[PDB]
């Protein structure tokens, strides 16, 4: 089973996108932990050239403490010479000097398509090294198979069989922590934010940045703007201005055109901006910054679990398999053959040269045409000519969850472009109980977005003790519909009305649950809404705590994590942070695990690394304590570290929702009004809305692939509504790449990788 | 050198001496813990004559939860068939059917007696037995010595050769229990308590009550009162009353006798009483009340360590070395001859019938007389028409001790009897700095033996900071020798006012430190004055705790101790309740060891016994506290037993002086005047006192064998100021069989037992 | 379930705890079980001696009559619990051993300064939320002040009754002595009333704790 007695060749090369340096060290780890030789080719395809010295066999503390470093420690760098065969068979040889059969590439699209067709020509490569004499015909039989498995690491996401990057997440925590400097200030006076981002080939981050701002204009090379589009972006801000919005966002990537070739530069945008509206307009141009910072949560969450399925592809796969990518189709992992996305990656620039223009953009993948479509819709408030008798209540239940407001916002604007009635009632089930309903309009909810916590009120009261008063508002208000946008109690909630629906005539309507909670608790989804808020939080925090101590100074330090008895936000905060433990519930420990785990910290205290960091869920242990581990670690490490403990209170619960939280609830709550809309026009009979099936109450889902809607009586089953989490939780392999991570020799046989899949035409 | 492949027989016999179960235990575990077989003899020497099912084999819990019972689980009784050769040869037979080669007998001085008859009487009885046929010539070659080794369980102590006996303390409990119900009331009446103790033979008991409440007057068998005491006692009585002194005691033994043979009954002492001086005279006859209730602390610990050495000794017995009597003179664990022992008694008997009788006191032991002795200079103020110009300041330092107060009271009598000028300053150092000096009389130490605490103040302040005002003091008041009746701060300011010779000439006066502490943390002696008290509240608590479960319930019970870093209240607390485990500083234990201990108390907690029992010293770890330990008992017991929490605080403080304590601080108090006077004398020169040598300054000790007098500059080198403790402490094997009667396989080759001592003529 | 005899409970007056087992569990979740071993063994009446959890066990009994035939028997309970906080008698069985043993402990702690120091002690006491045992014992003892859930008190209280032991211990008298219920207050616990009375008493006099766990509880019984 273990790829003991070959060697795995890894390389970085094209822009540094930041986390790379997560998958570079969850190759390497994974390589030596399974006995395989890591060797790092430093600067990408420069030292693959030149090799030798560039070529260094990696141990287990070659990438200790890098997971947090943005770019990457191995170096890339632009050489012309693996463009020509030249350099080719040079870095063709280099790997055979080493015995390097195996070679993990992470890299943009360029980096790629120089690895297809390295893959294939290796074979005339060594044909005609060893026609040349510099390799004997014994020792090139052997080698005479090369496996490529490629990593997509860049921010532009222009590498089209692959929906998400390494790197894209971080690039928009860039994007968003400037756009949050201008909109969370106090907006004084009229002026024009215009953000110049470097997408000059592929516009999905001045897309996605465009969806989580709410700009009010993007220039996207995908969809450049019709003729005269000065006139109607400059009403678009004159509008706006007469709204009273003081702050105008324009989005213009750096490969904006027009409908012809020619450029649309950001100095145009702003010099027309000044002259029609007389708006103070600078214009804010990233630049570097985009690859800069710290890689996110998920950036180092992704990267290492692509980077350990790369490992790993990589030793199962025969002389007959080709060169894969390893990549995450939804929350999915899939291996897609290297050659179709060279291919797509081709047809989509041939098309956006004025080819198939028009239709470029679908090919790009359906998720960036899907983004623009609800980018668009919420952008502007066209008039809804259509109407519809049906009114629809959006709640807010549970704790707050970052990212409850961007998925009320983008509810209220589809349901007002559907023609519905759209209710919101204040603090969820105690005001629908109270009454405190009040319909809610466009500009209601305008700016929501960024805002944290929740604008309605929350609360935690489930609606069985006042289900008459629920009923009874239902009644008098018409709700045809209820939107719950909450934690586990939003789901408790929902199926109590359900299971109430036998006594209660008015309890027969559709009703959907966004799961939006920091602990991830809520069954029928792998991600609820600002999970990965809390996640990028404690990390910061985290990183902090470790960056305290200091030179000379060996100390671990006990972190606790909130997340009740889920223990999903501290074992993936382990992954992000390199945590050496995450003890939760779900993994039962007792003190023989503990004296084994200390022991352990105490040997690695003893090499090089000086800073030891185990995380604690809340609930994880009834007696052992976060005070019972300090006094364990630190009695135990007497003489070689000192202990010290951080609980990690309403830190991971307060801060405004990452890009990735605003974009997952504006797009979950768009398809969860398109559903509810289209469950509505299925069961109206009779004249009237009646509900009665248990597929009309299902969460909103993301559960493995796409976006689901599982009946809330069916998740029933597989819910402990004791501990207030599901049975059967997705992320309990995590633990394996956690503990592998960290020299625990776990038998990780329980772990299944994506398996081949050819791309989605 | 274990005594594999023999078997030991365990008996008790005569009054039930209560701690016998201890002895009995004790004997048990020791010997199957060797691997030896273990028989128990039910109801002593009866179940040996008769045999067969009065002889069962033991196990570990067949002596198990017996420690705190008084009485003997085995069961005594007087049979007269071991008298005579007819049932003596009957106990042969049966002690060879089971291979019974060694015999350990608990019980008075007839037992004893009975033993030794035994043993030089066993070659002889084999040779009659298998002359008769009942046992075959081989099978009779072996067995053909029989080892002998006695433990004295008597509550008459008439025992001549050994000094304390099993059940001595104990019944001492019970009496002064009876006496303090009398003496702590608020005295309201002229009444006369008459109190008749069972000491028939033996006034042993009798006089060490009578010095235990300071009694009036006392009638003991070794000692009966001049012709003419009706009116000399009537008189006593009477200048008593005069006095103030609303209680007389009046100390009569069963054995009490005239010159003559006539004994003096207590109805006649009462009726005397009543017809001369009219008091409110009733007679108190405790009967079986002394043999009854718990064993003492010092009577559980003595008990099993005598047990042990007891097995130990009947295994290095060879077939030349006679039967022994294990015993402790003085705390230095000793075996004496048993024939030695038994003529002794012989001829004591045989003083105490009108041979030699006013000479028999002294034979009876050293102890006796002195008692005796001080017993009557301290109950009579008589006229010390001897003067010295010597003049001494009695300090009490540091925390209260049970027993300060016995020690002052027989320092100042003694003081006062040599004609010194006898101050108590109040406070300590600090009222000696502050001159709270009082020169006090014989009345007023009245009925300071059984007041707990101090009845002068206590402080901890060091003299260092005063010290220009304490020898500003001294040379007011013209203070020549200095008692401080303290712990550990007494001995450290005793040293530092003996370091600070060198600069003040009024501190070269002769010093005595008498150690008073509860933590027995005092260098230079074994036992603190005070350690005894706090030892019997602490068990005390902890078989309340432990009953508190109700042999039903599987519980463990975390008990935390005082005594600071010093252990010695904790384990030996540990030994007289069978605690698992008694963790303190001086054995430094890890998490392997808390796991150790923790699975060896879970498959102890699945078999029979329910209450466990962990005692922890309250500095004993820096991380590892009661709640650390409370966690993971536990934890670990989960599905097994539940644990429980208390921290025995001041309970083991303020209570009155046990027993053993007044006795104690009695005696050594006494002693320090004494040597306070001669060292005086041997020091006043010139006319003055110059006490500089290091010499001059002493703890008085009780260090192995008899009262010592260790110089402070000598112990400065084996105390640990830091812990405020002796580096070398003389209870650490005391661990060893605590551990080993906790089923803890330890290798106890560290423990030191008594050598063969001849008796003291 | 064992038939019993004259002999076989000889001796058990001066034992305390229980002989036969004690277990907290009340009879409604194993209820057929209970009625089928009544039914077996013939049960014409129950005689249930034990604290709060037997009265409500045999309230739950007599609320099941009617749905089992076999539970329409006699019963009677004997209340016998430390805290004495049974419905239905002035005295549980017990109770009064239960004080006694606390007395002796707060005896033996207020003893402990020994006339010299001058010190305050928190003693916590059982009981649950009812505070009959910790009242009772205050006036045993001459505690200052015994907290109880009954008797609720906020911070304000609690000053009060520190400036009046202050002023108290600046008397003649010098060992203070209030007690805590385990249950009177969610947050002003043992810890909080040892850093309130140790702080505000600096330089006045120090303080001391001791929660009386089980003492209170393994006993022999009182006369
Ligand atoms: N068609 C190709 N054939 C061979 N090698 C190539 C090809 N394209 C790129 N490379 C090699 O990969 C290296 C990096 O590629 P490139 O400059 O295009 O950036 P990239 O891989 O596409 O990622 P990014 O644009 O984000 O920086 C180049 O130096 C080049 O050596
Ligand atoms: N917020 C926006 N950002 C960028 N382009 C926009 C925005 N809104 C409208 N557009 C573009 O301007 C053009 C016309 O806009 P508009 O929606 O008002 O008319 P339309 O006929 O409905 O076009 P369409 O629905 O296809 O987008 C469209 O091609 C659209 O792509
Ligand atoms: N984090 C935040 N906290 C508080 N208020 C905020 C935050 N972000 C934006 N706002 C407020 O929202 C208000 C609405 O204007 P804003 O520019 O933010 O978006 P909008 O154009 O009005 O609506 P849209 O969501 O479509 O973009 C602003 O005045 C701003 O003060
Ligand atoms: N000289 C002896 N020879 C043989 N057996 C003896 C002798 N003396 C006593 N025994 C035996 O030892 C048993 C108990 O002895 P004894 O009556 O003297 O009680 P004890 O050991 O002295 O205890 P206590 O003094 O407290 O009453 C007697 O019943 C007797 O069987
Ligand atoms: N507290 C006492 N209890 C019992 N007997 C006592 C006590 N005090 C004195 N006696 C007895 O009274 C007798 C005479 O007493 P006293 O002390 O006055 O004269 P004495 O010559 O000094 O006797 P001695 O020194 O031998 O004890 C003594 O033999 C003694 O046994
Ligand atoms: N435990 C106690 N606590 C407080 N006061 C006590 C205690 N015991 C005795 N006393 C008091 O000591 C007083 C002195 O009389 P007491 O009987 O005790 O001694 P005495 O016989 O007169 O002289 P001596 O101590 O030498 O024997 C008594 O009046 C009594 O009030
Ligand atoms: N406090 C106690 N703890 C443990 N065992 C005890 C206690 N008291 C008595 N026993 C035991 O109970 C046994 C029963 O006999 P016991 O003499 O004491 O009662 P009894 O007189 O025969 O019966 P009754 O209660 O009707 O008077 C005794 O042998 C004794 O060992
Ligand atoms: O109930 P949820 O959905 O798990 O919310 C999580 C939050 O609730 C908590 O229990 C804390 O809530 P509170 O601060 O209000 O006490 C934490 O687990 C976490 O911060
Ligand atoms: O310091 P010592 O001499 O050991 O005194 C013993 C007493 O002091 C203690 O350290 C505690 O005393 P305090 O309660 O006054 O603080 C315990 O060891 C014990 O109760
Ligand atoms: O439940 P009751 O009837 O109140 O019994 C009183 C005893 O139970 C307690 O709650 C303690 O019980 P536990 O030791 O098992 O935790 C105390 O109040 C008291 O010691
Ligand atoms: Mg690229
Ligand atoms: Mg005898």
């Amino acid at each position: 089973a273990s790829g003991a007695g070959k060697a795995i060749g890894v390389l970085t090369s094209g822009g540094d996108a930041q986390g790379m340096n997560a998958a570079v060290r969850a190759v390497t780890r994974m390589g030596i932990y399974v006995g395989a030789k890591v060797f790092l080719i430093y600067e990408g395809y420069e030292g693959l050239v030149e090799g030798g010295e560039n070529i260094k066999q990696a141990n287990w503390l070659s990438v200790s403490n890098i997971i947090q470093l943005g770019g990457t420690i191995i170096g890339s760098a632009r050489c012309k010479a693996f463009t020509t065969r030249e350099g080719r068979r040079a870095a063709a040889y280099n790997l055979v000097q080493h015995g390097i059969t195996n070679l993990c590439v992470i890299g943009g699209d360029g980096s790629l398509t120089g690895a297809n067709i390295f893959r294939s020509e290796w074979g005339s490569l060594l044909e005609e090294l060893v026609a040349e004499g510099k390799i004997s015909e014994t020792t090139a039989r052997t080698y005479s198979h090369l496996n490529i498995a490629g990593l997509v690491g860049s921010i532009d996401n222009d590498f089209c069989g692959t929906d998400m990057t390494i790197g894209t997440d971080s690039a928009l925590h860039r994007i968003m922590e400037v756009i949050d400097a201008i909109t969370t200030t106090a907006q004084s006076h009229q002026r024009t934010f215009v953000l110049e981002v470097m997408g000059r080939h592929c516009g999905y981050l001045a897309l996605v940045s465009a969806l989580a701002s709410g700009a009010d204009w993007l220039f996207i090379p995908e969809a450049p703007p019709e003729d005269g589009w000065e006139n109607f972006m400059c009403e678009r801000l004159g509008e706006t201005r007469s709204r009273g919005s003081r702050l105008n966002i324009i989005i213009i990537a750096e490969g904006a055109i027009d409908r012809n070739g020619k450029p649309i530069s950001s100095s145009y945008v702003k010099d027309l901006v000044v002259q029609r509206l007389g708006f103070d307009t600078r214009v804010t141009v990233l630049g570097h910054v985009q690859r800069g910072g710290t890689p996110s949560a998920f950036d180092r969450i992704l990267s290492s679990k692509m980077g350990m399925e790369a490992v790993m592809a990589l030793l199962e796969a025969t002389p007959d398999t080709p060169a894969c990518v390893v990549t995450l189709s939804g929350n999915q992992s899939v291996r897609l053959p290297l050659m179709e996305c060279v291919q797509m990656t081709k047809e989509v620039q041939k098309a956006m040269d004025d080819k198939r223009f028009d239709e470029a953009t679908q090919l790009r993948g359906g998720s960036f045409e899907n983004n623009w479509n609800i980018y668009k819709l919420l952008a502007h408030q066209k008039p809804p000519k259509e109407k519809s008798n049906f009114s629809l209540a959006i709640l807010n239940v549970g704790a707050p969850a970052a990212g409850m407001n961007a998925a009320v916002r983008s509810a209220v604007r589809t349901g007002i472009s559907h023609g519905h009635t759209v209710y919101v009632v204040h603090d969820g089930f105690e005001g629908l109980a109270k009454g405190q309903v009040q319909e809610v309009g466009w500009h209601d909810v305008a700016g929501w977005l960024g805002r944290g916590g929740s604008m309605l009120g929350t609360k935690r009261t489930l609606p069985k003790g006042q289900l008459e008063s629920i009923v009874e508002n239902i009644r008098i208000y018409g709700i045809h519909a209820l939107l719950v946008v909450g934690g586990f109690e939003a789901y408790e909630g929902v199926l109590q009305l359900v299971e109430a629906r036998g006594r209660y005539e008015e309890l027969c309507i559709v009703m959907c649950v966004i799961p939006a909670t920091i602990s991830n608790n809520v069954p029928g989804t792998d991600f609820s809404l600002g999970s990965d808020t809390a996640v990028n939080a404690a990390m910061e925090s985290c990183d902090r705590i470790k960056q305290s101590a200091s030179g000379t100074k060996r100390r671990v330090f006990i972190v606790e994590t909130m997340g009740g008895y889920c223990g999903y936000l501290a074992t993936v905060t382990g992954i992000a942070v390199g945590a050496d433990a995450a003890y939760v519930f779900e993994d039962p420990f007792n003190i023989h695990d503990l004296k084994v785990n200390v022991e352990h910290m105490t040997e690695k205290m003893k090499t090089d690394i000086q800073r030891g960091l185990v995380l604690r869920n809340e609930k994880c242990h009834d007696y052992y304590t976060t005070e019972f581990l300090y006094n364990l670690y630190s009695s135990e490490g007497k003489g070689v570290f000192d202990c010290r403990t951080n609980v990690l209170g309403h830190l991971q619960q307060g801060g405004a929702p990452t890009p990735f939280d605003r974009n997952y609830g504006t797009k979950l709550g768009v398809k969860a009004m398109l559903w509810l809309s289209e469950k509505l026009r299925e069961v109206y009979r009779k004249g009237r809305v009646f509900a009665n099936a248990p597929d009309s109450a299902c969460v909103i889902g993301l559960k493995k692939k796409a976006v689901a809607f599982s009946p809330v009586t069916e998740l029933k089953k597989d819910t402990d509504f004791e501990h207030r989490m599901p049975r059967e939780q997705w992320w309990l392999s995590l633990r394996l790449m956690l503990k592998m991570l960290a020299q625990y020799r776990i038998s990780m046989a329980a772990y299944v990788s994506g398996e081949l899949e050819h791309v989605t035409r």
